[PDB]
């Protein structure tokens, strides 16, 4: 069977219902291994401990290089079933009110999803660049950021090296700034909730993130986004304001006996059966209450498989 790689509890608790699920419905069967870390799952899967993981784009590029080379073998979709699409887009979100643009943002207190994820650092900081005054290696450009943001909550920066990187986050006492659910500010929703209780001032989320835990379209119109060209704007209009229209998360597999078929063919299946809104004892795109993103995105709705190689 095709083995999946969990990074913590929850996902292991659901990706064992999986199991249970699918096995109820003669479906393809599925595995599955705990991990701590992205990167474990990576090794995992190169040495044949495991099948497949769901990666941010951000750590795609890393899990391509050696020793590892693991190549990505379908990619979430999000939207609706009548709009699909295989990107999401990066935005800064913002309280309503403040008169600060993109382009002044130093000395300021930030959100971010984690470290070297798409949406909340890569553009982010790729976007902010030109006002970091960062000389380039062998300087880590944590440090050019440590002293750009005032404090900032970084879920998997070095809490040693990188003090303030991490100061804004609401983890408890070890698991502070840890890159999991242990930090309540970790993913787009934890880093949105940061922004939310007031303890920075921009959340570098995806947009649908303002949506989903926004129900009452009266909040919603406390926040605004902030554009590239240095105006503000609505948050349904994240299409005209946004930093970056990135690539979907993907789930990666070995280049080379990678079972690539068979990963396929049970994610077709278990998006049919277990799909949103397609069964009541289980929800692939979906979590217990308190939960988020675990396996795949909350928001994604199916798979689309990437061209062969
Ligand atoms: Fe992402």
């Amino acid at each position: 069977s095709v083995q999946w790689c969990a990074v913590s509890q929850p996902e292991a608790t659901k990706c064992f219902q999986w199991q249970r699920n699918m096995r109820r419905v003669r479906g393809p069967p599925v595995s599955c291994i705990k991990r701590d870390s992205p990167i474990q799952c990576i090794q995992a899967i190169a040495e044949n401990r495991a099948d497949a993981v769901t990666l941010d784009g951000g750590f795609i590029y890393e899990a391509g290089l050696a020793p590892y080379k693991l190549r990505p073998v379908a990619a979430e979709v999000y939207g609706t079933e009548r709009q699909p699409r295989t990107h999401y887009y990066a935005v800064a979100v913002v309280k309503k009110g403040g008169s600060f643009q993109l382009n002044e943002l130093q000395g300021l207190k930030s959100c971010h999803t984690g470290l070297r994820r798409t949406a909340g650092w890569n553009v982010p900081i790729g976007t902010l660049r030109p006002f970091l005054n960062w000389t380039g290696p062998p300087e880590p450009i944590e440090a050019a950021v440590a002293r750009f943001f005032s404090a900032s909550c970084v879920p998997g920066a070095d809490k040693g090296q990188f003090p303030n990187l991490c100061r804004l986050c609401a983890g408890t006492g070890e698991n502070k700034c840890a890159f999991s659910s242990q930090e309540p500010y970790f993913s787009y929703s934890g880093a949105f909730k940061c922004l939310r209780d007031g303890a920075g001032d921009v959340a570098f989320i995806e947009e649908s993130t303002v949506f989903e835990d926004l129900s009452d379209e009266a909040e919603r119109d406390e926040y605004e986004l902030l554009c590239p060209d240095n105006t503000r704007k609505p948050v349904d209009k994240f299409k005209d304001c946004h930093l970056a229209r990135v690539p979907s998360h993907a789930v990666v597999a070995r280049s080379v006996n990678g079972k690539e078929d068979a990963i396929w063919n049970l994610l077709r299946q278990a998006q049919e059966k277990f799909g949103k809104d397609k069964s009541p004892k289980f929800q692939l795109f979906g979590s217990p209450s308190g939960q988020k993103d675990l396996l795949f995105k909350d928001s994604a709705i199916g798979f689309s498989r990437v061209p062969p190689r």
